[PDB]
């Protein structure tokens, strides 16, 4: 069966055309590490990369970057073959000659400061019609030799010689604009990614096999998330790399044009696209087209309505097409479009966080060379409510004042630019931070759906907590056949109570990322902004963006905090339930124990509850969390001392145990204080970055005490009478 | 690279045409304080005005009145050459003669209770062709001479001599209309024209170098601010 057929996925490297592969892979064909290896693909053409040991990756498969994929005219999801070529290669010439496509606006030397720096150190063999893009110059362009030694025998070499004529050649249709957007052009989602990767790949790049099949595809995939998110990249950058025609039709293009016409572009759309099968077609906004909740005007906003559901209720077998739809809430969706045959299929995506604002900096920043002391790393840590295209908006506004400070002095008046100085415009670390301090975010107020970044070594003590937890969720997801095999299901929340000012939200981020699952954050002010706004409809998606993105885990902070605002354990006329305690529980009575997700419930007075909550089925798991020992504020303070330098002199265990009525936040608190009072010390000497032991003294005067002794036995008697462990303690059966 | 090149900034003072420029500017062309300084611009045309010392301003750049800016047909964020002139120069006879595109509905003699007390205790030289505004009567109107002694050689003093016919010239199209809003007909709001500086002037001053980068420029700026604020005045103005 020709044992050398690999498929095809996208790499995860960001330097020049390089694969990887896996290990048995390098002893099957006889390759070495640093060797020149060949590769062969359709329309009968060669190629040369270098191959890269992996072991992380997969078992079985290729990572192969974008460079040969548009050169070797391989589009993801296809098969490719390799063979190893041990053949000396020394290049003695090479021809340049670009193409006018995407060289516009720019004169002057661009091949003797633009492609010097990047051949140097790589050692990458080069091909007769090679497609690869090189950054420089605030912008990118590629490159295409015509003309030059017949390949094999090119490898970059400092003896090679360049020569340029300076007339670029038209281009033609047998190729494909890499300018455009590709699969690696999205960042900062994975996981939604991947599930499109699943979904669309196989009804495009295999219409016969779904023809002759009794499957019947999705007609529909619904694109969620705050505007500017990346819903229209995704939808362009998985059609543009399928051989498939891509038709956009936004959202007011239709409304646009007077009435009667409207109708006929938009089945015109879905007719044209039939004719060049395969084909998708994507709406980039939709809830302006189908506002049939409160609107109920217009006679003929309901005719548009009723032709796209027409027109997509009649999407019968025929050709293969793929509607795709972006919005940006779920609840401004008309529901007569959410049956099934039209957007059975759903996808939400939400905002980024650290790990994933980060690749999108680099993602867009590739084409400005940076300095040796900017760093993206520490500048995404600052970032929480930025949307995707702000991060984007940030970059090219930096830009603007990076270019400002300098352009001013130079005062360059002429009609054309050189590249020989556009490349030279550096980006310092003045430039990002009043270009943060000057961003205004989008999506500041949505729900926060990341991934933590504190473990298990960031809390101090409560060893026993910690394998109660780590006994209860992993279990069941680790080994699903034990608790089926017993019969019984597994619990479905924890909720624990206590003093406030113990870490109560610090253990649930902590279960999330030792678990390798997603977190929701639902706080005590998040919980009562419905309680006024009379909108119980709000309440309702929580759950269902939490159950997409599964696995995950909901929490909730001081779930008591609404009776405050009406009393507690008498005041008003009323009990213990209200307008938002009933819709709690009502949301997570039906729902399915056989998926991935978890409710937490963080509350500090725990007598004012209402016991449906704490019923056998919604949340039977009580825990109760007392004032942290003397064993475990040391571990406590020094989790919070890690970042600030400390001196060899400091003594922690002395200091740990001479609290006994301090909670977890009065430790933090202290050592907030004596770290900002060190600052004053360093400031006033000015007229060294370090703390000394003078800094504490003057810390520990402005000590609070927030756990009184009133609460201390109210909570024991609350918990020794939920537990109950006497009288049957210690007992040997018989038999 | 002709080390001559200033940057293009609007002024702060008051006054008639005098610029300001900072204190190395001073000894870098051997300039005094009280001399007659000559300015190169486009179009193959020439200026007159004179230097002040400033240091608070900032470290290297120009600070020039709305009189030049139309006169000298330079406009915000562009380049400009100066160069000292010290001759000795020594006005003899003004020809006077207004455009009557603004001088409407106003009669009688307006050369000797109008132009009088503005011209003295001021020692501004004047060139032939220069496009000034003045004050005066519950309106303003600028002058242009189209024949006089060939610039330079006119320093306003007590002993020059004037004439005036009484027969307006037409316009044409070569120069702007000054009675126009410009960037100093603006007040009260300094931080946030300062935005609009570093927004709008880099796209429009320069189209070729966005047209030659990646960076996307915006395509829309909104405007807040309760009605009559002024929110017309700065698009017409920018
Ligand atoms: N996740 C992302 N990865 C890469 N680029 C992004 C991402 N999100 C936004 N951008 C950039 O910002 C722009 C956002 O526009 P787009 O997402 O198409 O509109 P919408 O946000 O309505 O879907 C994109 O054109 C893209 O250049
Ligand atoms: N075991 C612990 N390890 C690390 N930090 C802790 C621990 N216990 C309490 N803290 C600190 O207490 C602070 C309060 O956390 P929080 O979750 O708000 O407490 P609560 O559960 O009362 O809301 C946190 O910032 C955390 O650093
Ligand atoms: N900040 C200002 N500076 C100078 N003139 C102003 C200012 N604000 C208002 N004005 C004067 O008052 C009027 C303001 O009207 P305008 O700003 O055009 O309408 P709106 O206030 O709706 O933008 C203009 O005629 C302008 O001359």
């Amino acid at each position: 069966n020709r044992p050398n057929r690999l498929i095809v996925d996208e790499a995860i490297n960001e330097d020049n055309s390089v694969v990887s592969l896996s290990q048995p892979k390098m002893d099957e064909l006889q390759l070495f590490r640093g060797d020149t290896v060949l590769l062969k693909g359709k329309k009968r053409r060669e190629a040369v990369c270098i191959v890269l040991s992996d072991d992380t990756c997969s078992d079985e498969k290729i990572r192969m970057n974008r460079v040969v994929r548009n050169n070797l005219r391989v589009r993801l999801g296809d098969v490719i073959s390799i063979q190893p070529c041990p053949d000396v290669k020394y290049g003695k010439r090479i021809h340049v000659l670009p193409i006018d496509d995407t060289v516009e606006g720019i004169t002057g030397n661009l091949f003797e400061v633009y492609l010097k720096p990047y051949f140097l150190e790589a050692y990458r063999p080069i091909r007769k019609g090679d497609i690869f893009l090189v950054h420089g110059g605030m912008r990118a362009v590629e490159f295409k030799v015509v003309e030059t030694d017949p390949s094999p025998y090119c490898i970059v070499a400092p003896d090679t010689v360049i020569h340029c004529e300076g007339e670029p050649i038209k281009r033609e249709d047998e190729e494909e604009s890499l300018n455009e957007v590709g699969y690696d052009d999205i960042g900062g989602c994975r996981k939604q990614l991947a599930q499109i990767k699943e979904m669309v790949e196989l009804p495009l790049r295999h219409p016969a096999l779904f023809k002759a099949i009794g499957v019947k595809p999705p007609r529909g995939i619904l694109l969620y998330g705050p505007p500017g998110t990346g819903k229209t990249l995704i939808a362009r950058a998985v059609a543009n790399e399928t051989g498939a025609f891509f038709f956009l039709i936004n959202g007011p293009e239709i409304m646009s044009k007077l009435a009667g016409e409207s109708e006929s572009n938009l089945r015109k759309a879905f007719e044209e696209a039939e004719k060049n099968a395969p084909a998708i077609i994507f709406i980039d906004e939709l809830d302006a087209i189908a506002p049939k909740r409160e609107k109920t005007h217009g006679e003929v906003e309901r005719r548009i309505v009723s032709q796209l559901l027409t027109l997509m209720d009649g999407l019968k077998q025929r050709a293969h097409v793929i509607v795709m739809a972006a919005t940006n809430r779920p609840n401004s969706i008309d529901p007569a479009l959410r049956r099934f045959g039209r957007f059975d299929r759903e996808v939400d995506i939400g905002i980024p966080d650290a790990t994933g604002r980060l690749e999108i900096l680099q993602i867009h920043t590739k084409n400005m060379k940076l300095a040796d002391d900017v760093d993206l790393e520490q500048v995404a840590n600052e970032t929480h409510g930025h949307v995707g295209a702000d991060l984007a908006a940030l970059c090219s506004e930096a830009a603007l004042q990076a270019i400002r400070k300098k352009m001013d002095l130079i005062d360059l008046e002429d009609e054309t630019i050189d590249a020989e100085v556009m490349n030279s415009l550096a980006v310092t670390m003045d430039d990002f931070r009043w270009a943060l301090s000057q961003s205004n975010p989008s999506a500041l107020r949505e729900t926060v759906v990341e991934v933590p970044q504190v473990t298990w070594e960031d809390i101090g003590g409560l060893e026993d907590v910690k394998r109660e937890l780590q006994e209860l969720v992993q279990y069941p997801v680790e080994h699903p056949d034990k608790f089926l095999k017993f019969g019984m299901t597994p619990s479905k929340g924890v909720l624990f109570y206590g003093p406030p000012g113990c870490g109560k939200t610090l253990l649930a981020k902590a279960i999330a990322n030792e678990c390798q699952a997603n977190f929701i954050s639902i706080k005590g002010p998040e919980l009562l902004t419905m309680w006024f706004g009379e909108s119980e409809a709000n309440v309702r998606e929580i759950f269902d963006k939490a159950r997409q993105a599964a696995p995950c885990v909901l929490f909730f902070d001081e779930l008591d905090s609404i009776a405050k605002a009406r009393g507690g354990n008498i005041g008003d006329g009323g009990g213990a339930a209200d307008r938002v305690i009933n819709q709690i529980l009502t949301e997570m009575d039906g729902m399915s124990t056989k998926k991935n997700v978890f409710i937490i419930g963080a509350t500090n007075r725990p007598d004012i509850i209402d016991p449906a909550i704490l019923r056998p089925g919604r949340l039977d798991q009580l825990i109760y969390i007392p004032l942290p020992d003397e064993k475990s504020r040391v571990a406590i303070l020094k989790a919070n001392l890690r970042k600030s330098p400390v001196a060899k002199d400091v003594d922690l265990e002395f200091l740990a145990k001479m609290t006994n009525g301090f909670s977890g936040a009065d430790l933090t608190e202290i050592c907030q204080r004596a770290c900002k009072l060190a600052i004053r010390e360093s400031i006033e000497s000015e007229i060294v970055p370090e703390i000394r032991r003078d800094h504490f003294e003057e810390a520990m005067r402005f000590a609070r005490r927030s756990v009184s002794d009133n609460d201390i036995r109210k909570y024991e008697m609350f918990a020794q009478t939920l537990q109950q462990s006497r009288g049957f303690g210690s007992f040997r059966f018989p038999s």
